[PDB]
C-alpha cells in the first residue's frame, strides 16, 4: 500500500487523476477518478486540449468490439468506440487486466483546456454504465480476473496543484486517524447513500431527513463541492450567513459566483460554522456522524476563497468538499462505505472535524426517496 500512496495528482477544481498503461507495449495516459460515473473511457484522437491520446492501432492486444458508445451531458458529451485490451496501474496493484476502453474519437465540453489528464475511470456499478449495463465496469473486471480484494479506499488531500492516494484492495492505516465509521451502500449504481440528520454548529437544520436525500444522495470523487438540495441548500446557507453575519457578503458570494479575501492569515475562521452530516449505520436505528470545518467548503483560490457549496437538483452530492476531510472506504464486498478523519484534512487549533456515533435515529429508512 506504501507504493500506492500519492499516486493521484491534479488541478483545484479539475478533478484528481492517476496514472495509468493501456496496450502493447504499454500507452502511458493520466486518468480521473470518478466515482460518480462507470465507464473507462480515454481519449483515442487528438482533441487540441490534449496532451496525449489512446492509439489503438499501436497495441498489439487491442481488441476492437465493432460497437459504439454515446455518453450525453447537460449540454455536452463524448462518444467513441468501445474495445477491449490490457490495462495496468503503476502505482497500484502489480496487476494487468483485460478490461473494456471506450476510445473517445469525438466530444464537447468533456476535456478541458489546460488539465493534465486524458481520459476518465468511473469507478461507479455496471447499472449506469453506456451503452447499458452489460458492458463491465474496470474494477469488476478487475476483481473477477486477480485476488484485489472487492474495495479501494480514496484519501483526497487537495492543495494549484493538489496531490491525494488511492489504495486499490485495502485500507491504509497511515491515512487516517480515529475510528472507520460504515453507512451501508442503499443501492449498486452510483454510490448512494443516506443522510439521516444535518447540524450547523451543533444546531439541528430541522427538516424532514428526506429532504436530505431527494431524490438521492451520493458519494462522488468527480464533483468538487458540497452539493445539497434546493430546500437543504436555502436552510444551510441562511443557517451560515446567521452564524456569519459578524460580516456582510455580496449575494454573488453564496452562489460561488464572487469570492471573498482577506489579507494573509487574518480569515475570520470562527466565524464561519462547522456542518454535520449524519449517515445511516450498520445496524438497526444506528448512525453516526462526520463534520466538515469551513476550511472544507471555503477553498483558496491574500487570502481569498470562494463558497464551494452549491445548490442541487439532482440530489446530494458528496463530492472533494466533503471527502477531502475525510478517508473514504469504498467497501464493495460488504456493500459500505467507510467514513475516518483524513490525516491530511486542514484543521483549526480550536475546532477539530471528526467522524462519531453511535446516534440513535428511529425510521432512518423513510429518509430514503422512493
Amino acid at each position: 500500500f506504501v507504493e500506492m500512496v500519492d499516486n493521484l495528482r491534479g488541478k483545484s477544481g479539475q478533478g484528481y487523476y492517476v496514472e495509468m498503461t493501456v496496450g502493447s507495449p504499454p500507452q502511458t495516459l493520466n486518468i480521473l477518478v470518478d466515482t460518480g460515473s462507470s465507464n473507462f473511457a480515454v481519449g483515442a484522437a487528438p482533441h487540441p486540449f490534449l496532451h496525449r491520446y489512446y492509439q489503438r492501432q499501436l497495441s498489439s492486444t487491442y481488441r476492437d468490439l465493432r460497437k459504439g458508445v454515446y455518453v450525453p451531458y447537460t449540454q455536452g458529451k463524448w462518444e467513441g468506440e468501445l474495445g477491449t485490451d490490457l490495462v495496468s496501474i503503476p502505482h497500484g496493484p502489480n496487476v494487468t487486466v483485460r478490461a473494456n476502453i471506450a476510445a473517445i474519437t469525438e466530444s464537447d465540453k468533456f476535456f478541458i483546456n489546460g488539465s493534465n489528464w486524458e481520459g476518465i475511470l468511473g469507478l461507479a456499478y455496471a447499472e449506469i454504465a453506456r451503452p447499458d449495463d452489460s458492458l463491465e465496469p474496470f474494477f469488476d473486471s478487475l476483481v473477477k480476473q486477480t485476488h484485489v480484494p472487492n474495495l479501494f479506499s480514496l484519501q483526497l488531500c487537495g492543495a494549484a496543484s493538489v496531490g491525494g492516494s488511492m489504495i486499490i484492495g485495502g485500507i491504509d492505516h497511515s491515512l487516517y486517524t480515529g475510528s472507520l465509521w460504515y453507512t451501508p451502500i442503499r443501492r449498486e449504481w452510483y454510490y448512494e447513500v443516506i443522510i439521516v440528520r444535518v447540524e450547523i454548529n451543533g444546531q439541528d437544520l430541522k427538516m424532514d431527513c428526506k429532504e436530505y436525500n431527494y431524490d438521492k444522495s451520493i458519494v462522488d470523487s468527480g464533483t468538487t463541492n458540497l452539493r445539497l438540495p434546493k430546500k437543504v441548500f436555502e436552510a444551510a446557507v441562511k443557517s451560515i450567513k446567521a452564524a456569519s453575519s459578524t460580516e456582510k457578503f455580496p449575494d454573488g458570494f453564496w452562489l460561488g459566483e464572487q469570492l471573498v479575501c482577506w489579507q494573509a492569515g487574518t480569515t475570520p475562521w470562527n466565524i464561519f460554522p462547522v456542518i454535520s452530516l449524519y449517515l445511516m449505520g450498520e445496524v438497526t436505528n444506528q448512525s453516526f456522524r462526520i463534520t466538515i470545518l469551513p476550511q472544507q467548503y471555503l477553498r483558496p483560490v491574500d487570502d481569498c476563497y470562494k463558497f464551494a457549496i452549491s445548490q442541487s437538483s439532482t440530489g446530494t452530492v458528496m463530492g472533494a468538499v466533503i471527502m477531502e476531510g475525510f478517508y473514504v472506504v469504498f467497501d464493495r464486498a460488504r456493500k459500505r462505505i467507510g467514513f475516518a478523519v483524513s490525516a491530511c484534512h486542514v484543521h483549526d487549533e480550536f475546532r477539530t472535524a471528526a467522524v462519531e456515533g453511535p446516534f440513535v435515529t428511529l425510521d432512518m429508512e423513510d429518509c430514503g426517496y422512493n
